């Protein structure tokens, strides 16, 4: 599976399934549609004491793994039961910059979407919570583009060491609240990954409001291969999917 014309997300359900079922992701969040809930509490995050490992390229994307064997960048709050632990942070982007967000704001495409992926604890490991309804809880935070975001510079300058499927690096004292928006403000709803097994097991909080990244610092993700190293160059863009049909479900906003 893959993004292209031959293995892309229309493709998908022939061996994922569920591709085509009741709660899939991303949506179009429609903002005169989305109900205002009262018994929203604020969001928590505590990432004081997170531990970043390494950085990766899957061949589909780029992620930053923690440390998640103890309490140490934990979710919490929100529309949420439980403490979610942080093991992974993740982006999608596009070949040009109107496009590359997964959600997107009344059909409104942004340059980019990073999620904050976490799991419940009370399941033991990550294996085990998607396994389950209430198993993940991903963070979305849209990126449109304007000035440079400090914070995410040191990400955009290890990029030249994964170029390649496979290629990983030692990705160490990486803090990720230099990612994050001002406002905390956001939307919910349940849906699943955005990739395959596209596991009905998330809990989605889309941050309302977006992080402002600069052309050279989106430039540079254009830059990565989906493609293993001394293999023909597929430069790694468009590695999002499309809106999937709503459904029944509601969406929720806390503002
Ligand atoms: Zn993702």
């Amino acid at each position: 599976w893959g993004y292209g014309k031959h293995n892309g997300p229309e493709h998908w359900h022939k061996d994922f399934p569920i591709a085509k079922g009741e709660r899939q992701s991303p949506v179009d969040i429609d903002t005169h549609t989305a109900k205002y809930d009262p018994s929203l509490k604020p969001l928590s995050v505590s990432y004081d004491q997170a531990t970043s490992l390494r950085i990766l390229n899957n061949g589909h994307a780029f992620n930053v793994e923690f440390d998640d064997s103890q309490d140490k960048a934990v979710l919490k709050g929100g529309p949420l039961d439980g403490t979610y632990r942080l093991i992974q942070f993740d982006f999608h982007w596009g070949s040009l910059d109107g496009q590359g967000s997964e959600h997107t704001v009344d059909k409104k495409k942004y340059a980019a979407e990073l999620h904050l992926v976490h799991w419940n604890t009370k399941y033991g490991d990550f294996g085990k919570a998607v396994q389950q309804p209430d198993g993940l809880a991903v963070l979305g935070i849209f990126l449109k583009v304007g000035s440079a975001k400090p914070g995410l510079q040191k990400v955009v300058d290890v990029l030249d060491s994964i170029k390649t499927k496979g290629k990983s690096a030692d990705f160490t004292n990486f803090d990720p609240r230099g990612l994050l928006p001002e406002s905390l403000d956001y939307w919910t709803y349940p849906g699943s990954l955005t990739t395959p097994p596209l596991l009905e097991c998330v809990t989605w909080i889309v941050l309302k409001e977006p992080i402002s990244v600069s052309s050279e610092q989106v430039l540079k993700f254009r830059k990565l291969n989906f493609n293993g190293e001394g293999e023909p160059e597929e430069l790694m863009v468009d590695n999002w999917r499309p809106a999937q049909p709503l459904k029944n479900r509601q969406i929720k906003a806390s503002f």
